[PDB]
């Protein structure tokens, strides 16, 4: 089958695992473990980093026969093309493009905070910024059922993940945004998703590696 | 015409300024200035950030008729689709997907180094990771004229920019990789490119804002 490699955390790989399940892909996973502080040993990965034939070795990676991919967005697009889960008109394409990239930004902002030695003192400032990020997603989605238009596309998988993470981080963050709360429930409502969430494979937390200041164990 | 908005620095917009020229696009730019220390006023932008009707306001932005786009990668792909500068086959799409995302990683690595107060401190070590970064681009490219394959595609504008930047940072970083040096000369040799580099509109430095520790002026 296809091999997905990543750390044994949700990290930035949730969308992929979700999309592999949604599409009924036949895949196996390799979940590398990181050791504990203070050294946070990475040897399980490092032992094979340069042995897998990857052009730009990194995690996550996807091996699909002779096809070897790295970079999460490139893996997401590869599986989207295979399964017809890309936008179909220019307008959906542009919406898809923007959201892909915007998710990445919002993901990096969370990371910078959670790996900041000053997490606890930085936290208050970060919180204040949340309602503005969510408003932008709320107004972008509006009354559409999904981010790109009328049909699920790979970008709903990225959007779900990041909205779900901010929601774990600040549970009351979606209170003001009905259509967001509704998008979460709709997504989780998809038959394949629903069934995966009850599976042995489901990995929602920790979100971050042991190095982080939040959701690290 | 189209409007490109961004700071008056090369930043991460080089690839879009290059592509507008290559495609002979009719564009004007709004180059925002940041005031100087100690408050580095961003008011010129901030006064209109939410008045442009962008979905997720940011810089760069492109306005193209009724289309309004943010996210540099999204602007790049929009222009690529508009001018047929995308990969044509599955192998070329995958190669483009990976490179697009890898360039962003290598970009963030540089930015992250350049915005650290401990810059001078960190240079040395950063300087040793370079050989390995270049080697990967070099092997990936191999004997091909362009990164996706047989034809110039938008990712070549991305690859050009980051190899250019690394080369400004470490003038000798490419002596070991002649195919990369050849790629820089072939890109710069493109007709519309050459003319742009001698024009008043060309902005190859500074790279970073006044905030930065290198290429900040
Ligand atoms: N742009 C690329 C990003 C590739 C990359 O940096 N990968 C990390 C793991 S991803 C990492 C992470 C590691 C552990 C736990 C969490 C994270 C995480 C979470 C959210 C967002 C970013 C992160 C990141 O901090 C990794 O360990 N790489 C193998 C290595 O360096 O040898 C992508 O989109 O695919
Ligand atoms: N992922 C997005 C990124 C959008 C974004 O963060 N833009 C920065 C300017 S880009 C910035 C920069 C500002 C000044 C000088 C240099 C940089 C820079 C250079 C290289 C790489 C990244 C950077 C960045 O540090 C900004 O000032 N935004 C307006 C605002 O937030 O209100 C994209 O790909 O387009």
């Amino acid at each position: 089958p296809m091999i997905l490699g990543f750390w044994n955390v949700r990290g930035l790989t949730h969308p992929i695992r979700l999309l592999l399940e949604y599409t009924d892909s036949s895949y196996e996973e390799k979940r590398y473990a990181m050791g504990d502080a203070p050294d946070y040993d990475r040897s399980q990965w490092l032992n094979e980093k340069f042995k897998l034939g990857l052009d730009f070795p990194n995690l996550p990676y996807l091996i699909d026969g002779s096809r070897k991919i790295t970079q999460s967005n490139a893996i997401m697009r590869y599986l989207a093309r295979k399964h017809h889960l890309c936008g179909e008109t220019e307008e959906e394409r542009i919406r898809a493009d923007i959201v892909e990239n915007q998710v990445m930004d919002n993901r990096m902002q969370l990371i910078m905070l959670c790996y900041n030695p000053d997490f606890e003192k930085q936290k208050p400032e970060f919180l204040k910024t949340i309602p503005e990020k969510m408003k932008l997603y709320s107004e972008f989605l509006g009354k559409r059922p999904w981010f790109a238009g009328d049909k699920v596309t790979y970008v709903d998988f990225l959007a779900y993940d990041i909205l779900d993470q901010y929601h774990i981080f600040e549970p009351k963050c979606l209170d003001a945004f009905p259509n967001l709360k509704d998008f979460l429930a709709r997504f989780e409502g998809l038959k394949k998703i629903s069934a995966y969430m009850k599976s042995s494979r489901y990995l929602s937390t920790p979100i971050f590696s042991k190095l982080a200041q939040w959701s690290n164990k």
